[PDB]
């Protein structure tokens, strides 16, 4: 009923912008960092989001340059990118998914229940896997919450999103310090690892658990009071490096583990991406009379890439079960 035909460039190829047109524009996501949108392209008739944010000629989107080099199923999908108006506003048009961790966790605790575990099992995994795969190119995301982790409830695939706040780490360079906040950040690290996203993805499966935010707090202040309201206080050592009765009754010994190798005050004592893909948090995924709570076939979760394991390929035996491969043969 309203169309709007603009000049589009693909997400992924070659520079070559040619026309593209949408419609059924409505208005979806809101903030100071831009404004979410879903649309329906004329010629396929698939949904989309657009992300519009304000950009100045002055210097380059860093949020486009890095989607633009990314390409795995456990990220958000960018399909074009265009400019609108002085003032310039750069669109992203991304593949567009109907649901987040934040919307299905803040759901479930409005029924005073909890997302069943095979649930935060998938879902975690995804994510972990997503990790892994920008971590490999250096690049942090710097900023996992549960309105970033997009779902599609019937598939059960979970895709990353948001990289307007994550940056190619130059491990050699200063980092700026300007409930998910790594302790290593409240303390302004200058030198932080992408170690980071694994402490906020340590908050979010614990969350997912308890059905609540874990570290609670208006500030870094009352936000490390909490930290230490269930971690305890750090040791000196730590401090410059820098329990099973605090989650919910018969909650998987393997969950409660796993958060504790996420939730650590030592950057370098955290798991990484991909030992966390092989926690055996997970071992039920790998299993072959596994049953996706949905009935549809569960989503890839094992065609990892020289990419995905360069950090430690010999982890390859446990992420990549043996039907995986005689499957995938
Ligand atoms: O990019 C997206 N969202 C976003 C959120 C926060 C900051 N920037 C972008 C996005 C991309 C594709 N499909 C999407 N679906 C949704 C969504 C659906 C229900 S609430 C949010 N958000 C997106």
């Amino acid at each position: 009923s309203k169309v709007t035909t603009v000049v589009a460039t693909p997400g992924q190829g070659p520079d070559r912008p040619q026309e593209v047109s949408y419609t059924d524009t409505k208005v979806i996501g809101n903030g100071s960092f831009g404004v979410v949108y879903q649309a329906k392209l004329c010629d396929s008739g698939e949904l989309v989001a657009i992300k519009k944010v304000l950009q100045d000629k002055r210097f380059k989107n860093r949020e486009l340059q890095i989607m633009r080099k990314l390409d795995h199923c456990n990220i958000v999908r960018l399909r074009y990118f265009f400019y609108s108006s002085d003032e310039v506003y750069l669109n992203l048009v991304l593949d567009y998914v109907p649901e987040t961790v934040y919307r299905v966790a803040r759901h479930y605790s409005r029924a005073k229940q909890t997302l069943p575990v095979i649930y935060v099992k998938l879902y975690m995994y995804q994510l972990f896997r997503s990790l892994a795969y920008i971590h490999s190119f250096g690049i942090c995301h710097r900023d996992i919450k549960p309105q970033n982790l997009l779902l599609d409830p019937d598939t059960a695939v979970l895709k990353l999103c948001d990289f307007g706040s994550a940056k190619q780490l130059v491990r050699g360079e200063p980092n700026v310090s300007y409930y998910y906040r790594a302790p290593e950040l409240i303390f302004g690290a200058t030198d932080y690892t992408s170690s980071i996203d694994v402490w906020s993805a340590g908050c979010v499966l614990a969350e997912l658990l308890l059905g609540q935010p874990i570290f609670p707090g208006d500030s870094g202040v009352d936000q490390l009071v909490e930290i230490i309201k269930v971690l305890g206080t750090p040791t000196r050592e730590q401090i410059r490096e820098m329990w099973t009765k605090v989650f919910r009754p018969r909650t998987p010994p393997e969950a409660i583990a796993l958060c504790s190798r996420l939730l650590e005050y030592t950057p370098t004592a955290r798991l990484t991406p991909l030992e966390a893909c092989a926690h055996s948090f997970f071992d039920e995924l790998r299993d072959p009379n596994v049953k996706l709570p949905n009935g549809r076939d569960t989503p890839a979760l094992f065609n990892f890439t020289t990419q995905e394991l360069s950090s430690n390929p010999p982890l390859a035996t446990i992420l990549i079960p043996p039907h995986a491969r005689i499957q995938a043969a």
